[PDB]
């Protein structure tokens, strides 16, 4: 296929796509805007938002629903429909979190104190709830990677930018962090990858 | 499989689920608690979060996690991978915009506010958006319905409540949720169904 994915320069909402192909070492345009090309971007996208993947011609949209279309019958995804559906839960428990947040709010000092107050009030009853949800499993589903280790690592790596000590009573959920980010590909992929804040 | 559904008496994120049992001729406990009941349940679950669909005595939750497992397999699934990514993308796209409402906001002048901003700003370029999407074809995805045109005309339901102008200059839109509602299944579940605000 011929794949074109276009995002802002940033890790944001595409890089769960850019994880996914290089986990599974597909060639694609990797199509980073600049804030004064959006207008000209938004007029042809389906919805008003990015990312987009151009595939063959034709736009999908939504960055999970994309993730998961990459995914289907590859070793990143659930092993049974059961798993699958597993996978989707995690990806979306995260994916609801994150969407809590207002990254686009221009009052800085609105946006201080609401992503402070998400992270010290709302934040550990999630850390809490996936640490016991993955107990002394190796990864969050099944016996091998998925899709929703990537995303946890890609989330928590966002939310750590903001809230340092967010894992401080988690390492399990720090050691699931680096056995994605040791995985061959993703590793190549972090060390080479444009350095964004987000 | 033996299904039960629990979530609120009202439609909300469990609806979905609901209409994809009804048009299948799934058998399943429709559960709905009280909020009374709610603080013991939410303590069971590994997210305390609701609609959870118990499988089997297996415990899945995310609505449309839960939703997708159900329509695998089935004529309510896109008929291509590609299409699947399209039902998928629709879907998130109209949970993103229901999720930006502050549906359990105490402070009851900043909910108002927000209410009134996403209805009035908000809410049309997204009924635009999804107009020119459809075009003049009979059904969101394909060439027959998918369970996003379910997830159209219901979320299309609950914010017609809250603006009854939403599709004036809309009637394909109209006529697609007016298609939904004559399917005999899920017209009998929509004739049957607690009737609910939200
Ligand atoms: C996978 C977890 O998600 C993240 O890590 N992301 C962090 C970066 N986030 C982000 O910066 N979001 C942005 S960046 C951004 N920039 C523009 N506006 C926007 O709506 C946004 C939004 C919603 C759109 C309108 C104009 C172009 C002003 C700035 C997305 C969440
Ligand atoms: N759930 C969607 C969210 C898409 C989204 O909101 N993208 C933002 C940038 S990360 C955007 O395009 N914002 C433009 C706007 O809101 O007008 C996804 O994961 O693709
Ligand atoms: N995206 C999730 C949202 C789940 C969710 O937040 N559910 C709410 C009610 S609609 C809940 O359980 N709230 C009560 C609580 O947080 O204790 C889904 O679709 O299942
Ligand atoms: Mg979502």
């Amino acid at each position: 296929p011929n794949y074109k994915l276009t995002y802002f320069n940033m890790r944001g909402r595409a890089e769960i796509i850019r994880y996914i192909f290089a986990y599974l070492d597909i060639q694609y345009e990797d199509h980073r805007i600049e804030q004064a090309d959006w207008p000209e971007i938004k007029s042809t996208l389906p919805f008003g938002k990015i990312p987009i993947l151009e595939v063959d011609g034709l736009t999908l949209h939504q960055s999970l629903a994309i993730a998961r279309y990459l995914t289907k019958n590859t070793d990143l995804a659930g092993n049974t429909e059961m798993e699958q559906c597993h996978v989707d839960a995690i990806v979306d428990t995260l994916d609801d979190f994150m969407s809590c947040f207002p990254w686009a709010e221009k009052k800085q000092d609105v946006k201080e104190q609401m992503f402070n107050e998400l992270l010290t009030y709302n934040a550990p009853h999630l850390m809490q709830d996936l640490d016991t949800y993955l107990g002394g499993r190796e990864w969050l589903i099944g016996n091998s990677v998925t899709w929703a280790d990537f995303y946890w690592e890609i989330c928590s790596t966002t939310l750590l930018v903001f809230k340092p000590d967010l894992l401080d009573n988690h390492p399990r959920l720090v050691t699931l962090r680096k056995k994605v980010q040791a995985i061959p590909a993703v590793a190549n992929w972090i060390k080479r990858r444009p350095q964004t804040k987000l």
